[PDB]
């Protein structure tokens, strides 16, 4: 079965292949869509097919399928399953996996950059302590004083679901969250539970504006324990206007390290619940969401107010006019401070070229419309009028539940 | 089987059971979404029938009537007969307020009760389309108080006794392509504008030329009319702050009025049934004039705007693009002339979209329409989670009736 893409803009036509080899579920039906919706312990039985189809594919792209080596590994693996119900994965096929899983996430619009992943090995790891300072590592290369690179550090896998590694946070650098008694909010918003859950572990918040977390890391089963990331690990950018004056004095800033550090990432089968991975923001991300949303720090006001736009009638487009305006100092922020950003422009247009050499070598580019095209601008993006398959390939990355509502405490 | 929508900007949830009715399918599987995809006998037709009339007679209450089982019986012996059927006024009326309601890519859905529908199933010929077509224009245009209408043509029998109206909507400017290689006017009407100089229009070769109507009555070959100059009402182009604006020379037409759909209510099958609302603001500001497919005008803006167009990273697509929204949203508002714009829109279909929870259990939502062009998330629907489905009475594409027109 083949199926067809078609690019409204510029009449380009794709041929679609790579969905044949598609198993995991969309949540879709022929009666009904979902692609809106957010979000749509293992036996031996069921993970051998995953392992065999992983290896399979791992042997294809190293141009060594059915090869005595591809036979060996087969074997070995087999083995290891039956008699100890899991197995480990060698080094290069961790690096394969965590590499393919990036390149299969349809809603990443920066997979151009998935084969430029430095993949750092924390199966040693067994203590909460231990993994602190593998993450203290991965920051600072990540950050690379501003010339960011991508990275991703990974835990031991899961066992019995019982022993699982688990960084709480769910990026690695964030801003503290706190609900005052009047109801309103200090900091960022959408960190409030978590910065409650470190308080009450022990964290002293300086309840400022811009507090950066700590870290509540999760080994082996084990209760989480705290760690304050050096603060000279942490890059900062702080958030000015090429043409306004006034727009250092709102008193924004930003992280410069986007550490996404509360997905599964699945390979073959085996289940790493611990694996943060970072690459580099994309503007609109911190300037639309971050500063802009409702739930937000939700500065938008008081943008529009310094700006003095008619905001007596949405119909003056004002809301649309300072939210430019915000987007235009965080990139111009970022990049005279030389920590590594990228637009939404350049970053649709990449993307595009991305999909197509995937088409053509792959046969198929999996892509989430609703996630692909930018929350700003979207029609004058080049994804816009470009149709996208979803549909879900394996190594992938996954959500799972918040480690506070199925933890079981130690004490 | 009973599913639930999240609004994560206000943690705000509804359960849909209207998605239980779904009749149509998607085109997504279990293994592939599709919801980007832009386009994905007797015995069928009374249990059409019988689905629509039974929601009829539930909507006024008479569910299992008298009046109810004779209209089945009724309509069941008209299609033993005459291997069709004819709706009744109201049945008409309540089936195209229905087809409208359901119109999962709408975001004007708030109106959906308040839709004048003009019965045109008397009509049999291309001039007396021409006659209601005007009607319909001037009835809507109402002097810029646009209100919502809906002309209705006789339903399809064989298929070869067809009406339609071959234009994809009552008003559009024309588009020629020019030796220079480049085109002039609206590059979405080439192939219509050539078409229309075959059929022997007399095109005056501008740039915003308002194409004349093709009307194709009982299945015959299509006609040539051109609407009154004075029902096409048209806004100058300014801008509230920058005098050059006007110099661009940019107009609009004030009446959106989609004249290429087919509107299908119990099995039947109305292929010419022009209707027309109001715009939002962005459709002609973001969509009409900045896509490169169409009149492409952001680097012409951008450049008097004197912005630095040397970098992506300057945001001047994105500078220039709000100026153009903001001058339609204020040219169409100065001359009196209904417009509303995306902030306002997608505010009242999450209205509408609590309403249709609260008391019809669900409404139909295609997300990728639904999020206007431009400031996605800083409007309310980007947050919104939606359920897409198809239900019927409906508005559906039908091919272009030129591929399939024998001459
Ligand atoms: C290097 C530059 C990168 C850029 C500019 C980028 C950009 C983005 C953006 C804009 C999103 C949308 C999420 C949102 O807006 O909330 C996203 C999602 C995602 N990214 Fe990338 N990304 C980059 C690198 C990476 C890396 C290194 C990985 C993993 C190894 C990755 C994996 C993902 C995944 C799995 C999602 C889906 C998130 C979800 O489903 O919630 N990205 N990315
Ligand atoms: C009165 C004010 C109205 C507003 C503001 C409005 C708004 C919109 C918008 C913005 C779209 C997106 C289309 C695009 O971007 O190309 C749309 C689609 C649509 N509208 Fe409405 N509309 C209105 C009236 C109507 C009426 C009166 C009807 C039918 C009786 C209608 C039926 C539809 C249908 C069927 C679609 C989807 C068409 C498609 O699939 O391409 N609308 N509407
Ligand atoms: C609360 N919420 C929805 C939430 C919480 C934590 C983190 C995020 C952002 N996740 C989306 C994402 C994922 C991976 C990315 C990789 C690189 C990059 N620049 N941005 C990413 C954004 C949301
Ligand atoms: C053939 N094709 C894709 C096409 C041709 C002409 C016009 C259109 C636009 N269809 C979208 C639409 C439909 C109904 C509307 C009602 C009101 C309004 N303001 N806008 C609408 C846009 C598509
Ligand atoms: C590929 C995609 O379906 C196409 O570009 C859509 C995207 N969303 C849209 N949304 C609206 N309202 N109108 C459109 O024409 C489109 N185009
Ligand atoms: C309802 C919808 O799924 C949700 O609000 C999505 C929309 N698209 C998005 N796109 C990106 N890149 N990031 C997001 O968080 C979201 N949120
Ligand atoms: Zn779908």
């Amino acid at each position: 079965r083949f199926l067809k893409v078609k690019n409204w803009e510029t009449d380009v036509v794709l041929t679609d292949t790579l969905h044949l080899k598609s198993t995991l579920e969309t949540g879709c039906t022929e009666h009904i869509c979902m692609g809106s919706i957010m979000l749509p312990v293992r036996t031996k039985d069921q993970l051998f097919p995953l392992a065999k189809e992983f290896l399979d594919q791992y042997y294809s792209s190293i141009k060594r399928f059915g090869s005595k080596a591809h036979m060996d590994r087969l074997e070995e693996v087999n083995k290891e399953i039956e008699s100890t119900s899991t197995y480990q994965l060698k080094d290069t096929e961790l690096i394969y996996g965590a590499k393919h899983a990036w390149r299969n996430a349809s809603r990443c619009v920066g997979r151009i950059q998935w084969s430029k992943l430095q993949v750092f090995d924390a199966r040693d790891c067994t203590t909460a302590h231990g993994m602190f300072n593998y993450i203290c590592n991965h920051v600072k290369y990540a950050t690379n004083k501003g010339n960011l690179r991508s990275a991703i550090t990974i835990f031991p896998q899961r066992t019995d679901g019982k022993h699982d590694f688990r960084v709480w946070n769910s990026q690695l650098i964030r801003y503290a969250g706190y609900k005052q008694p009047d109801g309103s909010t200090l900091g960022d918003p959408a960190n409030v539970q978590f910065t409650e859950i470190c308080i009450q572990q022990g964290w002293k918040a300086p309840r400022g504006r811009f507090d950066v977390l700590p870290l509540l890391l999760q080994a082996n089963g084990n209760d989480p324990e705290l760690f304050q990331i050096p603060p000279e690990l942490v890059l900062e950018v702080p958030i000015r206007h090429p043409k306004f004056d006034w727009f250092k004095d709102l008193g924004l800033k930003w992280y410069g390290l986007p550490a996404v550090s509360n997905m599964l990432l699945e390979i073959g089968g085996l289940e790493f619940s611990a694996c943060p991975f970072s690459g580099w923001y994309m503007g609109t991300e911190i300037g639309v969401r971050d500063y802009c949303d409702n739930s937000r720090y939700n500065i938008l006001e008081e943008v529009a107010k310094k700006m003095d736009l008619d905001m007596r009638k949405t119909s003056s487009l004002w809301k649309d006019q300072a939210l430019v305006e915000i987007n235009i100092a965080v990139l111009y922020s970022f990049q005279s401070d030389k920590v590594t950003i990228v637009d939404h422009h350049s970053a649709t247009e990449s993307f595009i070229k991305h999909m197509e050499n995937e088409y053509r070598c792959r046969g198929g580019c999996p892509a989430d419309w609703v996630w692909i095209v930018p929350p700003m601008s979207g029609s004058i993006t080049p994804v816009f009028h470009q149709e996208m398959l979803n549909y879900r390939l394996t190594p992938s990355f996954e959500y799972q539940p918040d480690p506070w509502n199925t933890h079981v405490w130690k004490g």
